[PDB]
């Protein structure tokens, strides 16, 4: 499974890499108005929090086709493997397939339904992005949507993945990963959380408490 | 999975080829009637529509199996590698025998129970067609039917396909593709439905408005 | 069971009241404006032709909660026992709340979801209406919302009905029927549809033609 | 529950009146056209055969509302307590209203859908007629139907019946059974069927025989 | 729930009838025969080993109707309240309705079918006896047959209840109890084997154990 | 999956080969009987109907294990490649046991239970053949049965196909190919019923309709 | 649900009686062991330290019928309300049915089987008392045979409650009452598991810190 | 799958290994008891009566491993290629493990759970025989701790099979078999009930006397 | 499967060694305590009692990652094939991420959740040890946390096993086997429970008194 971050944040993808077997870094327009950096500038550099491996994921600002396959190349171009986001439009579609046509990695964005994805999918994407949380606010099942483009992709485009992101708790990326996604992007919080227990520090606290008290120490 | 278009719109095809991941155009006595073209002018502008690639299906109009297949012969003539459409009838039947035994590839179509899309797949066809629209509106379920199908298909005749035809909404297709079907054919009213989502579109308003706030501008 | 009319075309409203067990016809400001004529004047060629009983809806146009009372009152002036509807937003629910405080029958209307249903059903809407073709179209699935919506009015707000809506194919009616739905309204097509059935005018030919052919006569 | 016979053979009816605990005789013109003899002589000898009691159904021949009407009535002079069957059309609907309106029982048969079924009873038809074999040769499940049919008049229609015809099968009436109806009306080789069991008298046989080698004798 | 034994051994029922709650004792006449003893001899010394209440089951012998009444008439003057068994067969369900008529409780037997026990049932019978190892010897599933009988009677002729027999272990009579009957036949050696348990006596063994070690007696 | 047909009739046989796509022809003592004509007669008849092709099935007539190989060797020496019908008994079992040893197809028919069926698959027969009909009158259910068979002769015996047989209606066959049978026999009626469809010829004559209308001819 | 505790233990029965909503305490022949002090000493002892309410349960140590009534008379000598325990066999059996006559309250306990508590439960008891630690160590299951017992207790003895022991942890316990069980019995471990979490007490501390941080003291 | 026989009787083995596809003989020191006479004189026996050839099953009477490990051979002596069977114990699995290490063929009897038979699966046993009967008649349920026990072996002991025994009916063996049990052994009067049925030769006559109808002669 | 033991108890482990099929032996701090002995003193004599083989598990004490790793390297010190224990935190993470790099195996403990066991599964980890009554005692299913996590390690990190550890009764391990654990780990109680069975002593007990009275000894 791959894990990536839904974040910007450079230090907090440096912090998190060294403890996460995080896949890479993803980003969304909104993400990266919130770092509140260029592209050219924040990619290089979550790039290098990654170690200078991982897998980069950006989106494109224009609306036409063209536009948007002209704003992939500047993003390979900022980025050798960058995988580029791509809203799954009309002009989303056609920018997908000219990308697939041209080698390109693309990526499936603001997906709301299975059948929207499983189309972005069989355009040429290699991952299909659903957030959970925007298809819960919009008074639907982001998980059932999360599962029902799973089977779609499985069973038709064996060849995509399904990245879920837009995640409250830690809970829906479980419910997620149950449902078989291939990937799934985590943001900040919720990363945090996935692994912050109280009990597993009681539980260390208790084993030392009895390493002190059967040897007095607690090293070794 | 093979997407097809269900309709003779010469200039709609031509619009939502470059759109849509499309494997063909697909078409009946009534859709080419609707046309008000003949074969011999409708497939060549649809085949080229289509960017000279593609597969496209057309209908035998003769009772008997023996006019039936000089009709496959005729369409043959006409678009060199076209997928007949042929009835599931007694004589239709015959008809797909005969063209399997002749190497031309053959569709069973008017299929309304998963038993008579078997027959027509065993006889020889590589598609069968159920109606789900129009199986609805006999008072049974398409759904239901079409599943069925797929699953006698997948089980008895490896080698055949279902192709889901007669949607009103996006809904039945995506149920229909949910129960396997290997392949689906779209009106140009559910084809476009299926990537006008007016949520995306608030999302991208949202997207750039966030890109102008934080850096001023709407490119890169 | 509660079958209403989604339309205002007063000519099929009256052809139609003979045949189906109408409970009422079902209007929003969309319809009415295809309508081309004003409330003050549709409403009561409406109720006419339903025979002088049954049930209307209207729905408010104010925006504040004060003003969707007012636009009640002016309603309820037209018609006397007619039913509101109301937009489930938080204006809305409070318009809801007042309207219920005041006696006047409520309607929750631009229902999304299960939820936003059950709110307005609690604020005190004897109704709650989901568009199922909107949800549909919203990339969810309309036919498990209103499921969900009927399952808690049943368990948490036992006196509010679901009026399901926006059907597109007698098959969506059928199946909010089996979820349990109180009530539901048909716009002309589907109410059409569910009533015209060639089967049945073939099983009525052929027994009229054994009734001919064995005593040479087609009444009694 | 009420088990009818669907014959119009009068010697048979009064052979199995004493055998199966019926609640009626159930014709439509087909059965009565093979039966070679008019209403107003079958339906008195029906009614004899079965002891004087019972329910008698029948089934009109016009077309329009009015003149169903009127056949209604002249079957209900001829056999004051019968149960009138009206195909489920619009016509139909039109008729199963009057007839509500004017006290006489009706019976919604023709029906090939769930959903054209609830709407005769909620027109107020007694009982639905689904036929099971029909709806099975028309590539649709009639038990399905049947079962959607009885759910639906339960839980909107709780005044209604299903009374499942077309059987070919003692299976087939198992089934509908099992699936709750409230009524069934049996072909006399079906109904036949259903009582003739082998094993049953294999069974007896074997009583007499160990009867005879305990004691010598038959009786007692 | 109603608890009977299958057997007319006279010395067993009375052993096992202070031991057992048992509601009565059944017969058949193969159990009968293997009696050696006649009904008039055998059912008075039965009715006396249940301490002079409990509720027999008798069986004619007749083949025809008028016949089984008449020995249904000579089994009510040997016992008075005697429940009569009749096997289901086109004889038998009129003499169940004639038994009906003439108020004397009676008792489907030799039923292989949920529907031939429903039939029976809808004759007048109080209780339907399915044989599950017969129905089990015939290729069958006496289990889902008593599941069918049981459902069918309990939703069609409430009134009648099913009294399972021919058991070859107490599982399979464990699992008619759990789908719901509300009787139960068992032989002896399944009645004896319900109540004999190894663990049982290993348990008070040991619990006479502690008793010993903590007091040093036995008793109180 | 291999389609047979349950007949001896050769006119309807060689009708009906070139419409199915037939695997052989079936046959039974009763329907060779129902011929009138012997085996040496009617299976060179049969053979050449189908073309000269097809795999032929015929049953064994003597009683004991000697004497049904016996008749297997004739059938063998009538039809070079016949799969005899062998019941599946204890001398049944013996003779498939002999021809399986030596070299001989065999079938195992008169099957009852899934337990027999398997019996005589593990014995060596290539076929197991359940009358679905004839279990369905013997009160058990011949679907279940036939489901149960095929699951056993997967994971049990791989080399062994199930071939149902006594269908009163195409639902049987459908609901018996739905469960996995990797073979099927029709009876003429069933088979015939499977391919007549009205919906479909009305299909037809509307396709032809709109032919003429759009172009005012019927071919091409 | 009545609450039990499964112990002899005096000091701790008195600790946990103002914690727990007892129903009573549950001795068994090596609980009293245990305790090391006679029933005459132990009950009073017990009762009191319930604050003289809730209900007793102690079980005989006789092995003949009469001599479990002894002692059944004999614990009710000592203690007024006691409910016997007595276990399931045949001598248990009729125990408990001298028992139901005399009106005493009894209880199957050494149940090992759903049939073995339905017959306690007929004859008159009721409690019936599965062990589920026991049942699972005797290579079965203890929550399947609760559940079946369970079952069967509200479908035939609805007089009879089921009285869950043998718990290791508490989830044991939860199963049981998630299964409809009305009764249950702890032992001192698992009932002090019951309510002991370590979360609990820091949710506390984090409120009394947040207290503390905001006001600056404790209480209030 | 391999069919087993749960015997010493050398006559019957030999009667029935001409009928039933026979993989072997079992037995265990009950059996052997009730054949009165010694291994070494029954296992050449019953090694003759499969033919020569076969698979034979004996069970150790040693209580230690080391004895275990003796007497397993002496049967191998006996028997070169005999099956030890060794109960589940402590003792039971170090035998197991030994006669992993010594290359014997060992085989798990005495299986009372799932676990237990897992147990004896991984210590090397190639077979682990749990008996449906007696786990049945110590309260628990035989049928799902075979299916237990079957999982388990398929998804961590691939090496080992299931030998069902234990079943009084064929609906046992029936349905343990469809749980996926690898092998089974069954009793003689199982094994003749499985192959014995009225039904079929009932049809046998039916066919035989159709064929003198039609022809006037039984053979051919 | 791998059957691992969770204990210090070199007496007992060589004790069970010869019975169980061990695949190793667990330690964690606390374990290690009750043992009284360090690491460099039981981990030789855990490995001795097992013969030399079998694969060692103990637990790092350090609090920081690289403490975390040098923990883990002395520990391979002392044993060279020892799979390490680091706890799954943020700091217990890197370290397994390091121990990966380094080539030591490492198992995640301390799991809670099914997603922070795929989280050090991930990481690196080729174990996922979680607790199942520490779950369970934390108000969660320990069950259904180990399903969640076998279910995500299959699905996405193949190469990782659950090891499920805290086992109260033998049924908890049952029920985690049968959800497809790949390995198990059990307590001395817990172990010793699933192989001793009263049952089986006295089915062999009873097979040696039959041995006796047909032979009159007992060997052999």
């Amino acid at each position: 499974m791959e894990l990536y971050l839904d974040t910007s944040d450079v230090v907090a993808v440096k912090a998190l890499s060294r403890i996460f077997p995080l896949a890479g870094v993803t980003t969304n327009p909104s993400i990266i108005a919130a770092g509140k950096k260029p592209l050219d500038v924040v990619l290089p550099q979550l790039h290098e929090a990654m170690g200078g491996q991982g897998r980069l994921f950006a989106q494109v600002m224009a609306t036409t086709a063209e536009g948007m396959v002209n704003d992939a190349l500047k993003l390979r171009s900022i980025i050798a493997d960058i995988v580029v986001k791509v809203p799954v439009t009309a002009e989303g579609l056609a920018a997908i397939k000219m990308l697939k046509a041209e080698g390109i990695p693309t990526c499936g964005t603001a997906v709301y339904g299975a059948a929207q994805g499983l189309l972005s999918a069989l355009a040429g994407a290699e991952y299909v992005g659903p957030y959970v949380n925007v298809i819960d606010a919009q008074g639907g099942s982001g998980i059932q949507t999360v599962t029902d483009l799973h089977q779609l992709l499985k069973m038709h485009a064996p060849q995509a993945k399904v990245c879920a992101a837009g995640f409250k708790t830690p809970r829906q990326a479980l419910d997620c990963l149950l449902a078989g996604c291939e990937s799934i992007t985590l943001p900040l919080d919720v990363a945090q959380q996935m692994i912050s227990y109280p009990a597993v520090d009681a539980a260390v606290a208790k084993f030392e408490q009895d390493w002190q008290g059967a040897f007095g120490r607690t090293s070794i």
